[PDB]
This record gives C-alpha cells, sequence and structure tokens, in this order.
C-alpha cells in the first residue's frame, strides 16, 4: 500500500513552501492536521486562545522576517472568530494563508437547503469572499496541495493579502498515492517596466529634475516589494525631502537629513507644511488614504503636481481628478528604473533642492514634534512627552508594535526609529486588540525575540486571553498600557459632536478597565506603574532589562487631548484645509507658514 | 426648521417596539446613535468589551422572557467581531437584531473597486448574507426606522433568527421632517392549519392512538412558539412517553412520569433504548441534528413509523428518505390542533401505553443517569457526579447557561430541571466562550438577575474579558469553571483516533490555562475551589447565597471519560466499527443489550 494521509501530504507541503510558523486552535475540524503537522516537526504550532489572534500574528509574523505563516481554523466558530484578522491584513496588504477545516465534504456544497452544513459548519469562504484574494474549498484530495501553493502564490502575487484554503474533514484524513498530486506552477511575473511605464518615469524624472520643493510620499508599499533598500540612494541621488506614511516610517531613518516625518489628519505640523507648500509630490508604495490627504483633493498641495505610483490599478487612479501621473508598477521596479535613468550617461540635470531643504528643517525648527501643547497636566504624564522618554530606551534592534487608540496617536506622531528597528500597527482597519497578537507574531517570527507593545486599557480587552499564550512561551514581550478611563479617543469625538456629558466611554457612563498589575499578578507577570517623572526612567531600564514579559502601566490625565490634529473649529462650522492642525496656531504665523499665504478657510478661524 | 435627528426618530423606534436593552461597542460608526438612545433613556445600553459578546447576549435575553435585544455595532472590525455571534443565533433560530453603523453612504455601495470603504469600513451585510434571516443597508434618512421595524419582524417571524441593519454615519447624522419617515406594516400572519395539514394531524392522531410503543420527541422549537404550557396536558392526554432535545430540556420538569431523558450520540442509556425500541416518533420543534440521530437514518429507531413537526420546511423533509409524515406547521399551533381532535366527540380510542411506560420505567432502572461508569477517578470528583450534587442546590427560579466542554456534557446528561427553572446554552454553532455572554443576557433580562454558568477553563479564554462587564454592574452571576488541564474534548477525539500523545490539547502540548482563582481576586470577585467531597457541600451553599459576582472552581481528572457516547470501537488491526445509536460506549455486556432489544441485537453489536 503506497498511500499516504493527506494531512501528511499537507504538512510536507507547509515544509516546502517555507511555512514554519502556524497559529490557531485545534478541533475536530482540524485534528488530523494538527497531528500532521506535530508529528512533522518543521511547523512549529502556536496555539492561542482566540482565533482572532492567530489571523492577526500571522500578519506581523511575515512582516519581521518576510515568510509567511499559516492560520489554522476549526469548523464553525473557529472560522468565523478568524474574520477580523483576516481584514485587517486584507486592509494592510498583508500575505498570509488561512487553512480552515469543516464538516465531512458530502455536507460542504452551497446548494445545501439547510440553514447549517452537517453538525456546525458553514461556507467560510464566503463570508471572507470580498475580504480576501483567493477563497476555494478543496473537495478532492489530488488537489489539497494544489490549493495551498496556490494559496500561498495569490497571497505574495501583486498587491498582497490573506488568502482562504477550506479543507474539509473527511479530505484531511483520506489517502492517496503521493504520485497522483496535483502541483499549482505560478505563472511568469508580470514585466511591468513596458515601454508605456517607461515614459511614466522618464516624465516623473523630468519633474523630479525640475521640480524647487519637490516632496516624495514614500509607503508600506515599497518594503512589500522588498525596495526599501534603494531609498538612501535615491533620496541622495535627488536630494529631495521625503514623507512617510505610518506603515512605512521604519524604512528609513527617522533622523536622516531628508526625512521630515508623517503628515496627515493626524500629521506632525512640520510635515503638513512641508506637504502643503510643495510643487511636486511623488507617491510611492503609499495608499494617499484619506487619514493622510484629508478630506478633500482640492486642499492637498494646492501648488504641487501630484504623481503615484502603486502596484494595484484601483488604488493608483482613484485619485485621477487630482493626479497627474498614475503608475500601475511594483515600487521596487520603479525606483530601480528611475535610479537606473538617474545613473545613465545621460541622465538630465537635477535642479537644486537646497533652499527647499533649508526651508523643511526650519519648519522642523519652528515647529517641534513635542511642543508646548503636549505639556503634562495637573498631575499626569503627557503621553507624546512620555513617547519621546519611552524612545531614548530602545535597543539597537528594537521592534514596536501597538494597539489604537493612545499607543497609536501618541506614537506615531512622536516615535523615532533608526535602520534595524521596526514599526508595526493594523491602519487599514484600526481594529482594538492588534497589539498583543501583533506582538506574538514577531516574537515568534523572532525565535521568541523581544517585542515592545504600546497597549492601551480598552484595547486590551479584546484579546485579554492572549497574556496566557505570552506567559506560557514566556515570551518577552514588554506590555505598556496607557490608563486613561476608558476610550480617550471616542471622548473626544463625543465631545466635539454633543459637548454633554460622555457615554459609554469612561467608568461613569459603562465602561471600566481592571487594575492591570494585579492582573499582571495573577498571570505571573511582573507589573510596573508609572504615574510620575521622578521613577520613570529608572522604571524604563528595569522594564526593557528583564528577560521575560512585563507589564507597565503608564496612567495618563482621562480627558488628555491628542493633538496636532485636524478638526472640526467653529467659525457656522468649518473644516479647515490639511495644514491647520488643531489647536490652531495664529492666523499671522500660519500666513508667514503658508509660501502662497493661507486658504480662504483659515481666514476666519 | 421642523427636522428631527435620525438617530433620535432610531432611539424613538426603539422604545415603540420594546427594545430595552442594547448590547455593543461605541465607535465613530455609531457614536450618534449611543448619544440618542442614551439621551432618551428608555433603552439601557450594556458596553461589552468584544462585540462578540453583545451578539450572544442578545440570544439568552430573548429566550428568558420573550423580549427581543439589540447588538450595536459600529464600523469596520465593530461590526467583523460580531459574526460569530450572529452565526450562533442563526444556527439555533433564536431571534435579535443587530444595528451596525458604517462609513459615509458615499463610500458603502458593493461596486465600490478599492478593498476598503472609506477609512476602515466594508459590507457588512454581504458577510452574514448566508447565516441571517435579513439584511439591509439605509442609504434613504426616510426608510432607517422602516428597516428596524422590518428587521425585528423578519427576526421573530417563521424560524426566528438574526437580522442585520447597516445605517451609515451621515444617515444616523441626518435630519428629516418626521412627517417623512416611513413604517413598515407586517404582511398577515400565515394561516398553517391549511386543509393539507389538518389531514397530517389526523394522521398523528390515528398513529398515537394504534401505536403500543410511543414516543414523543420534544425540542425547543415548541418554546419558541409559545406552547411549553400545552406539553404537560398533551402527554397526560395521551399517555404516552416523551424525550427532550438538549435545548428543550427545560420545557418539561424532568422528573414528570411521562418524561425520560435525552437521547443522542451524548444521550442516556435509558433515553436511547426508549427511542430505538419505540413503534412510533413524533417529532414537535426538535430539528433531529446528527448528535440527536446518529450518523444513519436506516439505523433510528428500527422498529418505528417517525412523524416530524417543523416550521422550517427544509428542516422537517431533510430525513424523507426516512419519515412519513413531514408537518411544515408552527408548533403551538399543531399541538393545539392535536389536542382540538384528542378533546373533540369523535376521537379515535387511545390504547393503552401501561406495558410500555412500565419498561421505559425500567429502562430507567436499569440504566441510571449517574452509574457505575462516573466513579470518580483516582482522587478527583467526577464532573457527572458533581452535576448530581450541584443539580440539589438549584433555587426555585434557578437560571443555568453553560460553555461546551464537560459544562455541556455533564451538564446536559445528568442536571434535572422543574417549572420556573431554564437551561440554555448554543448547540448550534457550538462555539467556545458562549458561557459568559450567556449569562449577561440572562441577567440583564431579568433585571440584574441571578444566574448560573457552568464554564470550562478552556472556554473561559474566548471572553474572559466580560468578567470586567460582570463586575462593574455587578452580576449576580455565579461562574462554575471545570479546570481539566485543557481541551478535554479535543483529547479524546485525537485518543480514539491517533493512539499516541496529546498534541495542542494540554499544558504539554500547548495549551494552557490560568489559576481562575487568582485572576477572580484581581477583578474583585470572591473565588472557592472545590478540589474534594469533603469540602463541597459548604461550598456551594456559599456560592448560591452570595448576592454579587462569585466564582468557583472545579477540579477533575485530566483525563476524565466523557460517557455515554455512541463512540467508535478499535481493533487491534486497524478496523473500527460505528455501532448503532442505542449502542453507547463503554459498551454494556451483549447479553444485556440483546435482552434490551425488542427485535434482538442490531448485526453490528453481536461481534463488537
Ligand atoms: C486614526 C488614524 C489616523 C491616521 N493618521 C495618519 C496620518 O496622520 N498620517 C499617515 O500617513 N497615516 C495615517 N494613518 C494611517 C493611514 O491612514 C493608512 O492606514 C496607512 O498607514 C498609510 O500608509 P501606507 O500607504 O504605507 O499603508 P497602506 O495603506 O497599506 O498602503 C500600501 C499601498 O501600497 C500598495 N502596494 C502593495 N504592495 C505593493 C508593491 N509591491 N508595489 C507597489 N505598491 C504596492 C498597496 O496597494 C497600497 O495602495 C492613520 C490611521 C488611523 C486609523
Ligand atoms: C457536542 C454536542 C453533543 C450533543 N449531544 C446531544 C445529544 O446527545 N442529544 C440531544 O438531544 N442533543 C444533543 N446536542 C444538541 C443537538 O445536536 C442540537 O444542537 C439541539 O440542541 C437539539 O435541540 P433542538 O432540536 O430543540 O434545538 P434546535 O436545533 O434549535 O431545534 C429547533 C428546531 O425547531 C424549529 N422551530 C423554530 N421555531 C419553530 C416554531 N415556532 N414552530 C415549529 N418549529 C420551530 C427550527 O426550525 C429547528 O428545526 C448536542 C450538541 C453538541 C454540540
Ligand atoms: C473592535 C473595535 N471596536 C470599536 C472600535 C472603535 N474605536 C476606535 C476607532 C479608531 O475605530 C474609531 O472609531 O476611530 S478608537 C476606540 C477607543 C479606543 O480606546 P482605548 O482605551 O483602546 O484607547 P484610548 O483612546 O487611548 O483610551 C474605539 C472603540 C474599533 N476600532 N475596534
Ligand atoms: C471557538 C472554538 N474553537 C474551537 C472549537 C472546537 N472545540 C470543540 C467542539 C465542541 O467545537 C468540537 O470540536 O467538538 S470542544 C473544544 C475543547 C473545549 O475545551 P474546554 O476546556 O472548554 O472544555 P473541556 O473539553 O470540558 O475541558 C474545542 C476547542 C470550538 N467549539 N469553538
Ligand atoms: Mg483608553
Ligand atoms: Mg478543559
Amino acid at each position: 500500500d503506497n498511500k499516504v494521509k493527506v494531512a501528511e501530504l499537507v504538512a510536507e507541503a507547509l515544509e516546502n513552501l517555507g511555512i514554519q510558523h502556524a497559529f490557531g486552535i485545534i478541533g475536530a475540524g482540524n485534528v488530523h492536521l494538527f497531528e500532521a503537522i506535530a508529528r512533522r516537526g518543521y511547523t512549529e504550532i502556536v496555539c492561542v486562545h482566540h482565533e482572532q489572534a492567530a489571523c492577526m500574528a500571522v500578519q506581523t509574523y511575515y512582516r519581521t522576517n518576510g515568510r509567511i505563516a499559516a492560520a489554522l481554523l476549526t469548523t464553525g466558530a473557529g472560522s468565523t472568530n478568524g474574520v477580523t484578522g483576516v481584514v485587517s491584513a486584507w486592509a494592510d496588504s498583508i500575505p498570509c494563508i488561512v487553512i480552515a477545516g469543516n464538516e465531512n465534504s458530502k455536507f460542504t456544497f452551497p446548494e445545501n437547503p439547510l440553514r447549517m452544513w452537517g453538525v456546525q459548519g458553514y461556507d467560510s469562504c464566503q463570508m471572507v469572499e470580498r475580504v480576501s484574494k483567493y477563497q476555494m474549498r478543496v473537495t478532492k484530495m489530488e488537489r489539497a496541495v494544489y490549493e495551498l501553493e496556490k494559496g500561498v502564490h495569490l497571497a505574495l502575487e501583486g498587491r498582497p493579502g490573506p488568502t482562504w484554503i477550506e479543507i474539509p474533514m473527511d479530505i484531511q484524513s483520506g489517502r492517496i498515492d503521493p504520485a497522483t498530486l496535483e502541483h499549482y506552477v505560478a505563472p511568469p511575473a508580470p514585466d511591468y517596466l513596458t515601454p508605456a511605464v517607461a515614459a511614466q518615469v522618464d516624465s516623473v524624472l523630468a519633474a523630479l529634475a525640475k521640480a524647487e520643493r519637490p516632496v516624495l510620499w514614500l509607503g508600506n508599499g515599497i518594503r512589500l516589494a522588498g525596495g526599501e533598500r534603494l531609498l538612501k540612494p535615491l533620496l541622495e541621488k535627488l536630494g529631495s525631502p521625503a514623507l512617510v506614511s505610518w506603515a512605512g516610517i521604519d524604512m528609513l531613518d527617522s533622523s536622516h537629513p531628508l526625512v521630515f516625518g508623517r503628515a496627515g489628519v493626524y500629521g506632525q505640523r512640520a510635515a503638513n507644511f512641508i506637504l502643503q507648500n510643495s510643487d511636486y509630490v511623488l507617491a510611492i508604495g503609499t495608499r494617499l488614504a484619506i487619514p493622510q490627504i484629508g478630506y478633500d483633493l482640492n486642499e492637498l498641495a494646492r501648488l504641487a503636481r501630484i504623481d503615484v505610483v502603486d502596484i494595484d490599478g484601483d488604488e493608483a487612479i482613484k485619485h485621477a481628478k487630482r493626479t497627474q501621473e498614475n503608475i500601475v508598477c511594483d515600487a521596487r521596479v520603479f525606483i530601480e528604473a528611475l535610479l537606473a535613468r538617474l545613473n545613465a550617461a545621460d541622465a538630465p540635470a537635477i535642479a537644486s533642492k537646497a533652499d527647499w531643504v533649508a526651508k523643511c528643517r526650519a519648519y522642523e525648527e519652528q515647529f517641534p514634534w513635542v511642543g508646548a501643547e503636549h505639556a503634562d497636566p495637573e498631575g499626569f504624564i503627557n503621553s507624546y512627552r512620555f513617547m519621546e522618554r519611552l524612545n531614548g530606551f530602545f535597543k539597537d534592534d528594537q521592534v514596536v508594535v501597538t494597539d489604537m487608540g493612545t499607543a497609536l496617536l501618541s506614537g506615531h506622531q512622536v516615535l523615532r526609529f533608526k535602520e534595524g528597528q521596526r514599526f508595526m500597527t493594523s491602519t487599514g482597519l484600526g481594529e482594538m486588540g492588534y497589539g498583543l497578537p501583533a506582538a506574538l507574531g514577531v516574537s515568534f517570527a523572532n525565535d521568541r525575540g523581544e517585542v515592545m507593545c504600546l497597549n492601551c486599557d480598552g484595547g486590551m480587552m479584546m484579546n485579554l486571553q492572549e497574556l496566557q499564550t505570552m506567559v506560557h512561551h514566556n515570551l518577552p514581550i514588554k506590555l505598556f498600557i496607557f490608563n486613561n478611563d476608558g476610550y480617550l479617543m471616542i471622548k473626544h469625538t463625543q465631545k466635539s459632536l454633543f459637548k454633554s456629558d460622555y457615554v459609554g466611554t469612561d467608568r461613569k457612563s459603562g465602561v471600566s478597565c481592571p487594575d492591570f498589575s494585579r492582573l499582571a499578578a495573577a498571570f505571573d507577570i511582573p507589573a510596573y506603574q508609572i504615574r510620575g517623572w521622578d521613577e520613570c526612567d529608572a522604571t524604563l531600564a528595569k522594564v526593557q532589562a528583564h528577560t521575560g514579559p512585563v507589564i507597565c502601566e503608564v496612567f495618563m490625565h482621562p480627558q488628555q487631548l491628542f493633538s496636532p490634529k485636524l478638526g472640526v473649529v467653529s467659525r457656522t462650522l468649518v473644516s479647515p484645509p490639511l495644514e491647520d492642525l488643531s489647536p490652531l496656531i495664529p492666523r499671522d504665523v500660519l500666513e508667514q507658514a503658508m509660501i502662497g499665504g493661507m486658504h480662504e478657510k483659515s481666514k476666519t478661524l
């Protein structure tokens, strides 16, 4: 008998695909796959306590060293519990593969008239049909490996994202002759550099050469394309300033002479003035999302031509009313072509941007990222200043992941990163409870390495249960929890709208959180507190020195403002242009800051 | 100048619909609805810490007192987080309504070529298309209330289920002349009792009058139809023994002289023998799911005719190869129709079933629910024996919810209930982490009332965050946690399949759980531990006496068997036989099985 169990061929296929880690929860629907994978000993199965955490962990796992991980979900609630993680990978263009079990294949077909399949199954492929790149239900044993190979390829192809492969129970346990396995062969990669795309590169170079105040907007699509190592030669060979999106912060040293921060709705004052006063904007590998460009294209860089580079055609033209050259090309290939034309013997002459570069620096001097607006309040540490202090304790290869809330905003508006350091979170979907699972994925991607997790009192609750996963594997995760009596981010929203008592956002309005230090002791986790500046530096040094997991509660003002921020101002109400962040600077100052004078909307504020 | 905010109209609608509780989490996508509901003060918003818990709590909220609740979710992950709750209410035919916000309506159209809508939005309606009864996105302000009234009616009509109404932000904050508000008029309620169905009731009454060994199988569909009070007079009038489905345990007093327990793959030995030796089976409001009838229809009640009553046409005929009368009718309407024909003048004479009833009681004397197979394993408390002991501490108005695992299996195989007591869980989907959200639903339904939650160390983790919601509202939830070093249910599964070391099921194999008494202290929750019989009664009396939340860890053997269980029997050379439904493991001696089966035992059981 030359037949082999399908589950064992699946485990073999995982090793040949380089998948060394799998996150998930066991159940009757995937018990065969757990056994075959565990007995083969190549892929380590990380058991979590909510499938949601499994489909989030696989994202930051890949982002760390570029190796895809698998989420291993069982029938029914095992598959539904993973859907949030699938969407956040879909929204952030992060490749991963879900392997979901299900009832016996005799029940699994859409035409089944009953509400549910078999005992507790459903059509998991239909549920993620609009939030994944590919879904398939293996119905023939001989195709199980075919679909896993295809599932992985489509996840990494083009615009990356999650794929969903469902293998019914009886397909896992069947037996076939290994020579009857079908294998998927990937088609040749597309050659983006066509004559058309070449003429677009030539147009960009022309504009770059002539532009007096250029600004490059660089995004995580460059890293997904594997070209972030070309950014230093490119910036210095152009001499042009550069902004980085929140997702692409770690692609360049925040202290590089030509990198001037991050702009947007929660941008940095210095970075917004840089973008809004430019005469040419080249977006590479950045989605130009609403939090990046505001709420009106006619107010975005009103003196500048805007070109875009993006591997997704639909994302590349979504601003075609405002943009000029919409380049559908891989970010790396595009940067190589642009460098190839800069290094050519017949390269055009690049006019000097020295005055512009000098004006950008002046912007950063007039508007420091942590400024007078961030003063401490009434017996509390200002979360922005704490981030500046905490920044001084990063290790040379530090990795930081954040949840939403204070950690997300204070983090991305302040923290600086060097080469070798990483910054990760989920911004496409922006879901609470992404922090802890994000740390798991990084830690396992670096052989149970260290990860700093900037979290919040609210977001900690969504996936609280993953503290047990953390202690179980003794993961060196340094977990900072910003306590502020509930949903501080929503507090500011409902106050701006209604200017009345809080509703469902603090302890008095129905939302409370536990004492996370008492909780840490229950999990055998060493806990600390930071309430003032006296014990700060000594506390930070001890947290960073621990070998295992640590919790460190950071208490802030229950109503601290998030600023700078592009908010609505009451003149009637007005939505100011991108440059006029709140709290509002004096008009005469803004007038001098704007090359062509302030926007009509600002004059009356 | 004479316009009202749409959100304020929605808040007004919820009061007119009698929705007094709404579970959810706030966010940009539904901040206007939170405001408007709270200002009006009619509907209490309960804030949970994972949207999944809001979509589970609305379920057991309804089943308690028959009042629907809302789930209030927000854009993006606020909606995706609730899907699991939607699917369990879909699988258990439990009504409820989800009101989910979303990005501005100019982004929310399926033709949008981008991966996501606006900032963080998606088509929340498409994602639940196949696991909910109705989904609609409100795109005109004037129909916002129309779709809520429609959603609540569709959730409650026919076979109840969840409905999903999505309202973009800008629709919530919009303002309209209230005169322009459209309202939903429900179509006329169907008349199930047509001449064709009336003829099927006659056929059933003919079979019941003639049958010598009849068995009624009563399910939660009866409760959902509002006809549970008709059961006691029906069984007594017919003199027919009756079984109850796991979900419908609390419809009849378990000690009623004609109620003989629960059958299935995890059924009681006596219940299975009663089912498999009958000559007529009348199933009313029960789905006859795989865990109830086994894996072969041809092996189910091999001496009986089987009739089925169910309001879902698709469920009523799914066993049509084997069943005879497939009656598509509301359960209460059917029972009322059968009671009218029973009490009529021309009602046929009901042949005596006294001998069958006696044989049903001999079965229960021969096979008690807690028997020798439930012996304490080597210095531990057997969960089945703990459930029997725990049963005697139930209050008169006790409500018991369970999670999966030991709480589910040992609870539904041992626990007995009387009128006034309720038993709830999620059996359709069978998701871990249902216990705590369930106890919230019941507690708020009964105005912060007391609830006993039978939970497990593994299942406690899926929604551990809801211990905070329990403390924040001082809900008198009595939380029992069965500790057994991980996923005991799965240990048996992989052991029967692979007969090797555990994988992903206990601490040694990658799955551990915290000390829940030490967490309890962290949440300011009193906690007890029951490791042996010696201190057991004194603890249980303490737990029941508490006025606020309490935790009690119950320690069992990390490899205790779950029995009786219809399970596979394996052989040395790789052979395995799936025995018939009556032949539950651990297998009883063949000579005793032969005498218990009327036509002798099944061929499969002879060589076992
Ligand atoms: C409350 C909030 C506030 C925010 N504020 C800001 C802010 O002030 N400033 C800011 O910059 N961001 C901000 N963000 C984040 C921002 O809105 C986006 O979520 C994202 O982080 C922008 O960075 P990105 O374009 O690199 O990421 P992504 O949105 O993931 O962009 C990746 C893009 O690259 C493309 N791509 C993928 N692979 C390739 C490839 N191989 N070749 C070429 N292109 C490829 C993708 O198609 C996509 O268009 C905020 C988010 C939130 C939730
Ligand atoms: C591991 C496991 C083991 C189990 N073991 C057993 C076991 O041994 N024995 C057992 O009995 N159960 C068992 N169950 C539960 C069983 O499989 C079902 O999930 C269910 O609990 C059986 O009860 P029910 O048919 O009343 O519930 P449901 O499945 O909810 O049945 C409701 C039915 O009534 C219909 N209905 C709804 N409203 C109306 C109305 N107004 N009028 C008429 N009909 C209506 C519905 O369409 C549906 O068909 C087990 C579950 C699990 C997860
Ligand atoms: C799962 C889930 N539920 C709700 C939300 C909505 N939501 C937010 C956003 C970013 O999505 C938003 O509305 O802008 S922000 C937010 C509050 C976060 O509170 P935390 O205590 O975690 O952080 P702080 O705001 O720093 O106190 C919530 C509930 C969300 N993002 N994810
Ligand atoms: C969310 C989720 N994830 C996985 C499962 C699978 N699953 C079960 C079933 C019932 O679905 C099954 O497969 O039969 S049972 C089960 C183990 C539950 O372990 P617990 O420690 O809670 O209970 P005991 O088994 O009594 O120890 C798991 C993981 C599940 N039910 N729900
Ligand atoms: Mg908070
Ligand atoms: Mg367990």
